[PDB]
């Protein structure tokens, strides 16, 4: 389950906590309309991973992609802090769990 | 099978979807006529991976190479959205499947 | 157990030595108040990973993250040199143990 | 076996094709006279991996290193297209085979 | 053992050849007095990994880190060519063995 730290951090924002997601697809797309990085869960939930050109968010977003692709490759769960009502929702924080 | 999101995204473009591809070779080549990154499937299909110098497609294209390489290393399938306008066809989107 | 080398170095600073930590969560966050990379241990300690934009510490901090994330993926223990001056405590050196 | 694509591409050059090579050493060296990345095979052949500062061969040469290390780490074979104009011969293209 | 090539490149003794090393600790440290990347062997030896800001040695020193990291994670042996001019000795070349 999300650490208490990760829960509390997400609770102080308007984004929503999503716990124990199994991500099963990892997507890179450069098509004009859908240019971005996305993940899909075992039940078809789709999320876009945040991106940032500059330091220091270019580091946190690169680490978001690493977390996302390790979850897909290794079958580990993630907890997410992201939009609740859209599709795709965007990820603003992500927790990889062992 | 490709996620619904990935198929919808490819359907908005001039490219074609290829599903459940087993990639068995990953190539890097700096020869004058043959400069690029490529993948080869179990069936003999050949695709060129897109590249991009600048933000933000420098991000997506780096992840396309990670996805390609992981598919070869781990034996995971990929779904591609690939343009027939060149030869090898150029990957415009790729989905790694757990 | 921490190397003597690693202990002695941390003893040159105001930080404390934390040994044999099992990290089980790896977090990337870009929300405004909690922008950063973090780890959580099996007993619920939380640390922030240092960051740096420029050479040479851009290298050292990129490896701290690699270390932290391999620890979470693979269950290896880490030793930390972590300052207790802030919450969460900031990692200033880390040692991955095979 | 090398893909027909990889083989045709190498045949367009003055370089030589070397197929099914087992790499057993991956070397980084910054000594004055041998400054470079090299690989050694099971039969004692040695090759120097290409490098490039500028886009887009900075991408291709990075992926060549990733391929050579993965080969060493995971015992996968490679096919190389290597120029005998210097010694160690230089890798102008490399194909990782699953 | 070390490849003949790696041996011959270290030789001349201005530097020290260390063969068959098992690395069991990998260290990142940003404290100013001891800022660097280091490794610790099973016998308790400690080395500093070289660093470099500019091309092309920024590539080799990045690969030295990867090799050091892989040795610790995976238990692979390395051979080193290190300078006895300082303590810890500085790795000027490293060979990862399959």
């Amino acid at each position: 389950g999300a650490s208490q730290f990760f829960k509390d951090n997400c609770n102080r924002t308007t984004a929503s906590l999503v716990e124990g997601v199994e991500l099963t697809k990892y997507i890179s797309d450069i098509n004009n309309n859908t240019d971005g990085m996305y993940v899909v869960s075992s039940t078809g939930g789709v999320w876009r991973i945040s991106r940032a050109k500059d330091y220091p968010d270019n580091v946190m977003t690169a680490e978001m992609r690493k977390i996302a692709m390790a979850a897909v490759l290794d079958g580990m769960r993630v907890n997410m802090c992201a939009s609740p009502a859209s599709s795709p929702n965007v990820i603003w924080a992500i927790e990889l769990e062992a």
